[PDB]
């Protein structure tokens, strides 16, 4: 079990959604890279594990379930089984990364990525020990009804570059957005 990342789109206002929705307008390149980035292994016969919230599973397009290629767990406090096209269930965040120590997952898994939600984000983000964000910053105020949780830049560090990640400001429908890779180490 290789590396732990965070994976979020956010306004400036740090929103991340509402009415279980994304509070822009659907961006097609902002999606291939989140796709992209959670899919991708960098070792053979590995694949990358996806963990999120109930209400983060719910809210893709059930065409889009589960995410393909990669191993697909949900995390509840009130749910006995895992949700239709889901793979695992735990009731923690330390119940999933125990569960990847598994022989189960254990030889199957690279990267885990934390797509969602606000509660899922913000305990992954206290966790102790190595921990990178991937940060798309869309420029703009969007209403929303769920928030990305204040990054501690004294214990983040925004990183200059990133092999695979653009550094330049792309746009799409009108928008501005940019991405932005933090690493910690505590
Ligand atoms: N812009 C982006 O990058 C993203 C945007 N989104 C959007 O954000 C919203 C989804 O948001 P959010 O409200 O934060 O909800 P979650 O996706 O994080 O779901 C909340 C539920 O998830 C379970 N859960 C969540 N955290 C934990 C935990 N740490 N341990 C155990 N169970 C946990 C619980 O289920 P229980 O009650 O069942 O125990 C909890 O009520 C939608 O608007 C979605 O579209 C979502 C992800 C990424
Ligand atoms: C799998 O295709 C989709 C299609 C529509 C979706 O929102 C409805 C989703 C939801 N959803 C999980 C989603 C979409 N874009 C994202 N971008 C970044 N940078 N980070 C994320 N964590 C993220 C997550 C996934």
């Amino acid at each position: 079990v290789g590396s732990l990342n965070c994976i979020v789109a956010v306004s400036q206002n740090m929103g991340i959604g509402k009415n279980g929705d994304l509070p822009w307008p659907p961006l097609r390149n902002e999606g291939r890279y989140f796709q992209r980035m959670t899919t991708t292994s960098s070792v053979e016969g590995k694949q990358n594990l996806v963990i999120m919230g109930k209400k983060t599973w719910f809210s893709i397009p059930e065409k889009n379930r589960p995410l393909k290629g990669r191993i697909n767990l949900v995390l509840s406090r009130e749910l006995k089984e895992p949700p239709q096209g889901a793979h695992f269930l735990s009731r923690s965040l330390d119940d999933a990364l125990k569960l990847t120590e598994q022989p189960e997952l254990a030889n199957k898994v690279d990267m885990v990525w934390i797509v969602g939600g606000s509660s899922v984000y913000k305990e992954a983000m206290n966790h102790p020990g190595h921990l990178k964000l991937f940060v798309t910053r869309i420029m703009q105020d969007f209403e929303s009804d769920t928030f990305f949780p204040e990054i501690d830049l004294e214990k983040y560090k925004l990183l200059p570059e990133y092999p695979g990640v653009l550094s330049d400001v792309q746009e799409e429908k009108g928008i501005k957005y940019k991405f932005e890779v933090y690493e910690k180490n505590d």
